[PDB]
């Protein structure tokens, strides 16, 4: 991995945060349909994780620096799962 490298994909998972913001605008007619995004955005949590896992194993190489960028990730990962949150207490009601 690289610096630049990092913040490309950290960049790729801001972008898909927003597209998970934009795609709550499709939601009002039913409930039913919300048990899906709550599956597909808790695959996105897995998938921050894993990469806050790689930067903690590109620290273990003798780069502090990087602290920086998981922090972000982390971020947007409680992001993620409080809306995840939020679908959940909807659809049951
Ligand atoms: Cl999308
Ligand atoms: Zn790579
Ligand atoms: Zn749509």
């Amino acid at each position: 991995g690289s610096w630049a490298e990092f913040k490309q994909r950290l960049a790729a998972i801001k972008t898909r945060l927003a597209a998970i913001k934009t795609r709550l605008q499709a939601l009002g007619g039913s409930e039913a349909e919300l048990a899906a995004f709550e599956k597909e955005i808790a695959a996105f949590e897995s998938e921050i994780a894993a990469f806050e896992s790689e930067l903690q194993a590109y620290k273990g190489k003798g780069n502090p620096e990087v602290e920086a960028l998981r922090k972000e990730a982390a971020a947007i990962r409680d992001e993620a799962a409080a809306i995840r949150d939020e679908l959940q207490a909807y659809r049951h009601n």
